[PDB]
């Protein structure tokens, strides 16, 4: 019985890895992720520039998820580039970089250098798609138009295999819009669905104040309040994409939940909300989980119920 | 006590209402919710013609919410406008009527005739603005041009004051551009936020299986899923639409929760999942537990919080 996957060309131990943004931001932060037991890890999505983000506080977490308005802060590209080309051990497992430029030539200029080192390391690219452009008009992801401006550009660019990470999508004619367009991209290979639930709006009835500064309190939401919506986008690209892989991210705080995302079609399983909350442990504690789960049911492997979710009748 | 108040020239015992579709669909149901201790009560989203609804399962809940895939069954829009007429007792409580036709002629068939009654009667208007819209295009509130469509007709076929009923909405261009249309519209004098948070997927893991039959298991979420989404459209829309009412609905389950919704701009707070799953005695407790929270603040009155949530700095 093993969690082991094999894709995109890289071995992997397991499908657990940390949701961009989540303890991986720092030098720090990724050699915590790589000495932890998850297959792989994600670096936090970056821009040209070094960032600050916007001010705090800008996460809060409670019982049933998180709220954030991070904004963005991170060390810049170079950084990121510099620890894919010269610091990660790929012996230990694999690295994906994620990129969120602020203008579709940002982006261009962030994969037109990676590329070399995507070549030669084998660094993974996850593209940001659930990240803002003109301010005024919607998400990227959001902008079909614009979405496929980024695709394009991205795909001439980078010139290599790569994947995306999605906002989540509420309508049916979004999933079939989003989905077609990604599938005139070739060099898309995989979709993480998805990325925080936006603009929600938590409230503390004591201090009858919103719990983050940015945006008055208004943020992406992450844990428990997403798992539905998160299982339902992995399932209907899942279903919608079928040369392409889909990752899982979104309320996964257990083995169980893995499961659910695994069944709906997921093939690597991120974690954010629990693993900023519970720390890296969690990923033996997940381990543990999904393998007893599948003990329970006869699976030797995840194929063995990837995407083989039933509906009724 | 006590917690009346006047809103579009009527008088509310409570803010409280049950939310469209919950135990409003026959005329027990109805009798029901008049005999409770809710405010108001709205009917079930209706169609000119009765409608069956989708195949069963369509409504499952559990701890953290529910899914539901109806599929406006409903006894027919002129049962509600029977009721509405000739069995509803006005001396109870307001009633209010949801319309949800399958296209914008339908909508103004029914308006033209419940006009009368509305003048004689008081009855109120809620227009589903979740109504579906042409197959393969988005649910027209997700088409801001459909729904301009949609408001002109209505407007100019009812000619007096009624509210819409809203999905939510997730990216702050939409919050602005939806709130636009809005305002064109001197006669929607109400906004209720929200509709369940579209197409979300309920997997058993024991199972295996989605738990709704209709659509794959894809269905609308409602209860404590959705909360901070909730309240995050109820103050998008109270912030922006200074000369509407906005209704709360979402994740309603406790007098603290309806203290949110009120913090945020509610000016009536309706109970969907919670109601389902309680049933109509919920109405006491809410009470007793929003009398208490004020009591404990000081508060003597809603206007004194409504709409006053807190930012940072
Ligand atoms: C503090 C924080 C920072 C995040 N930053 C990023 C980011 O840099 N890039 C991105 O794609 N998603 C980012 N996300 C979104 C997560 O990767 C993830 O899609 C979301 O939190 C949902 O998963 P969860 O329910 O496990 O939290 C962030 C989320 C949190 C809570
Ligand atoms: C079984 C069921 C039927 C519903 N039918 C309607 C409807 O006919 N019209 C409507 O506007 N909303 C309908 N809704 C949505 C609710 O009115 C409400 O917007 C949603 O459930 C969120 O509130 P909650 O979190 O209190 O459930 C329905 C919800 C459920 C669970
Ligand atoms: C107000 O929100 C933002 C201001 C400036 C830059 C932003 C950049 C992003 C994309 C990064 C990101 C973030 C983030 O860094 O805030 N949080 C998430 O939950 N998901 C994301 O993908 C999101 C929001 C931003
Ligand atoms: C697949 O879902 C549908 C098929 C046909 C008509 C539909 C009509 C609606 C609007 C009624 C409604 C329903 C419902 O009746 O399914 N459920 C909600 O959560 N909110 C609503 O506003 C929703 C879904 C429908």
């Amino acid at each position: 019985m093993c969690l082991k996957l094999n894709l995109l060309d890289h071995v992997f131990a397991n499908p657990f890895m940390n949701a961009a943004g989540v303890l991986c931001s720092t030098e720090e932060d990724l050699r915590c992720m790589t000495a932890s037991s998850s297959g792989a890890l994600v670096s936090k999505s970056c821009t040209s520039a070094p960032r600050d983000g916007n001010p705090e506080p800008r996460y809060m977490a409670f019982p049933l998820g998180s709220i954030n308005s991070m904004g963005l802060p991170n060390l810049g590209f170079d950084f990121y580039l510099k620890y894919a080309s010269d610091l990660h051990d790929y012996s230990k497992k694999p690295l994906f970089l994620s990129i969120s430029g602020l203008s579709v030539e940002e982006n261009v200029a962030m994969v037109r250098r990676l590329a070399p080192v995507a070549q030669e390391k084998g660094v993974l690219l996850e593209l940001n798609l659930s990240c803002p452009n003109v301010p005024g008009k919607p998400q990227v992801a959001y902008d079909f138009e614009a979405m496929r401006t980024y695709l394009q550009q991205v795909s001439l660019a980078y010139g290599l295999p790569f994947g995306v990470k999605m906002p989540p999508y509420f309508d049916i004619a979004h999933f079939d819009t989003a989905a077609a367009v990604l599938n005139e991209f070739p060099l898309v290979k995989f979709v993480t669905c998805v990325n925080s639930v936006g603009n929600g709006l938590v409230i503390d009835a004591e201090s009858e104040s919103v719990v983050i500064k940015p945006k008055q309190g208004f943020g992406g939401l992450g844990g428990k309040y997403i798992l539905p919506t998160a299982l339902a986008n992995v399932n209907a690209f899942y279903r919608r994409c079928p040369d392409k892989l889909v990752f899982g991210c979104g309320g996964v705080y257990s083995g169980e939940d893995a499961f659910l995302h695994i069944l709906a079609g997921a093939s690597m399983v991120q974690v954010g909300t629990a693993l900023q909350e519970e720390g890296p442990g969690i990923f033996t504690r997940l381990e543990d989980e999904l393998l007893e789960i599948m003990a329970r049911k006869g699976y030797r492997t995840l194929e063995e119920f990837r995407g083989r979710v039933k509906t009724i009748e």
